[PDB]
């Protein structure tokens, strides 16, 4: 998170870390079996570090639990980042109370104008990097589709939407990605792409989740 604030431990209890031996994407707890991260994000041997916020320090909140599966979305492309979403399931489930905690699925899609949050352990630095260790945050409205598709000519798709400020300064970075955008306490996007970060006329692209409500609560009834 380029040009963010600092969130404090534990005050976005649905955000999580994807760890292979280090911290490599974000996700959210959607419930206590289930976490939805970015198709783009896949790898085996993912353990989701739960209740963290410096993710170098063991601080007494955490829950480490292996992935069990992933499950990619079924018409992801990974070319034009089209539905870049995934599901990963848990060993076990994650343990439920106030640093700890689901968040919930959108019931309609948000417009273009609502704030959000968005959160990660990713790059600080719009030329350069440094990455945190504690958890940043960064509230971005979302931007109308026509200003999105202007920035992003030939590249917005209908599950795509972007967030942030056209003047730059202030976006998601590299490490923010499959990590949460939440508007209204609702789970409406996932840190996706976009071209470097913070850069004047290139805002973030996020994953449309509203979008995908149907696949995902049918997903998780099966698996
Ligand atoms: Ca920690």
């Amino acid at each position: 998170i380029v040009g963010g604030y600092t969130c404090g431990a534990n005050t976005v209890p649905y955000q999580v870390s994807l760890n292979s031996g280090y911290h490599f994407c974000g996700g959210s707890l959607i419930n206590s079996q289930w976490v939805v991260s970015a198709a783009h994000c896949y790898k085996s041997g993912i353990q989701v570090r739960l209740g963290e916020d410096n993710i170098n320090v063991v601080e007494g909140n955490e829950q480490f639990i292996s992935a069990s599966k992933s499950i990619v979305h079924p018409s992801y492309n990974s070319n034009t980042l089209n539905n870049d979403i995934m599901l990963i399931k848990l060993k076990s489930a994650a343990s439920l109370n106030s640093r700890v905690a689901s968040i919930s699925l959108p019931t309609s899609c948000a417009s273009a104008g609502t704030q959000c949050l968005i959160s990660g352990w990713g790059n600080t630095k719009s030329s350069g990097t440094s990455y945190p260790d504690v958890l940043k945050c960064l509230k971005a409205p979302i931007l109308s589709d026509s200003s999105c598709k202007s920035a992003y000519p030939g590249q917005i798709t209908s599950n795509m939407f972007c967030a942030g400020y056209l003047e730059g300064g202030k976006d998601s970075c590299q490490g923010d990605s499959g990590g949460p955008v939440v508007c209204s306490g609702k789970l409406q996007g996932i840190v996706s792409w976009g071209s470097g970060c913070a850069q004047k006329n290139k805002p973030g692209v996020y994953t449309k989740v509203c979008n995908y409500v149907s696949w995902i609560k049918q997903t998780i009834a099966s698996n």
